[PDB]
């Protein structure tokens, strides 16, 4: 539940970070297998008692020390060579998130956060924007990798309401973890999405909160990992305003 | 005309890239300052070195309506593309300098400020990025298509419901993905590099697509009008794919303002 395993996450984040980096050079998904295997394998060895949740009834979090990982977030980008793919390694214990280590492979940024001990990216300490005016917010969001008839109106409509509140703008970059990190750094003021598995927000959650940001459920309430839905923002006013326009549908 | 001018294009994209990159370290106060500095820094030097050249920029168009490309040597400029990103320190802003002659796009030069990516294109001389020669993906199935689009700066049921409908139409086809990064120039350089397959937008100033057009073309891709016909700088709209099929498949999806 601390340091010894946190430094384990950083290097592993780095090793995998190095593995897909020179590999990013339609199923190169073997890279997914090489980086996960390599990470879950070295962590299972060094910490046998620990549990593991990751893109293997899914995000059932116990109270025992567990690891939530995403071998390579931004796989659709990776395919097309579109520079935005990360590695997420989140760590829980007592059924709460302890720390997070996201890694931007291309641009080489090591976003990391730890419960109580602040958030950081390659040295510089992170701190969210603090925006509260929806009309000044840069909102990031993703689209379910799953494409079926009506799971659409939740994208086009959500985007619709949010878009009229006078959002200064809207992004979609093909990577929830990285989008979440833009939130922690301050480059964005909010994020929302339906359909992101927990291994995408476990790491990013400790990071954002350790930078002053908040992470709740799409419905104004608290974050629920088993939900596959989240709404994080710079401030509470912002966050609530987001869950507002947001349609639980 | 072409050598002295192109190298001038580079020097300035760069210098400006430089003065902007530093700036990314308050309100929308400073962006406007930088936009004016960069703009005045770029324009005043070219007008001095080439006192006969014409300009298609944001700060000329004061003439009401604009983007009228004559036959004389003209510079299409965008001192800062991605100013909203600039405001929020979202790492995606560019400087763009296009050059036309005989009413044709001669060379493009777009600089990715933060990522230090310097894109250039020259009629018949190939497209590049930091030395690396560029080439489009050549993907042809809208189902494996990574598509890019941007929403204009304006917000009104008009230009809004349109964006959504087009988005809907594009998602209606099995488009493998959609990206919106807050930069049409950079969105376009990705199409030219192979990192994306298509792009489309209604309401984009012509200075945001002059340089970018030479580049996508010189890389192997095609840039056409939203209706599927020939590109029209006066239309403020576009479709750009890696293949003519991809291109028509996009225009096929969307239609126009009404």
């Amino acid at each position: 539940p601390w340091e010894e395993c946190f430094q384990a996450a950083v290097q592993l984040a780095l090793r995998a970070g190095q593995i897909i980096r020179k590999a990013l050079t339609d199923l190169v998904t073997e890279t997914d297998h090489l980086v996960e295997d390599l990470i879950i394998s070295e962590l299972r060895e060094r910490f046998p008692s620990h549990r593991f949740i990751a893109e293997e009834a899914k995000c059932v979090l116990t109270h025992s020390p567990t690891w939530i990982i995403d071998p390579i977030d931004g796989t659709c980008n990776f395919v097309h060579r579109f520079p935005t793919v990360a590695v997420s390694i989140g760590f829980a214990v007592r059924q709460e998130l302890e720390f997070g280590v996201i890694y931007h492979c291309t641009e080489e940024r090591l976003y990391t956060g730890r419960r109580g001990r602040g958030a950081f990216c390659n040295g510089q300490r992170l701190r969210v924007s603090g925006e509260t005016d929806l009309s000044k917010a840069l909102v990031l969001t993703e689209i379910g990798p799953k494409r079926d008839p009506a799971t659409l109106k939740l994208f086009l409509s959500n985007m619709e309401r949010l878009l009229h509140a006078k959002a200064h703008g809207v992004r979609v970059i093909g990577s929830s973890t990285l989008a979440l990190c833009h939130l922690a750094s301050g480059a964005a003021d909010a994020y929302y999405q339906f359909g992101l598995h927990c291994w995408d927000l476990a790491a990013a959650t400790v990071i954002i909160r350790e930078a002053g940001g908040i992470v709740i459920d799409t419905s104004g309430g608290p974050l629920d990992l088993m939900a596959c839905r989240v709404v994080a923002a710079s401030t509470r006013e912002m966050a609530m305003l987001i869950a507002q326009a947001l349609q639980t549908i």
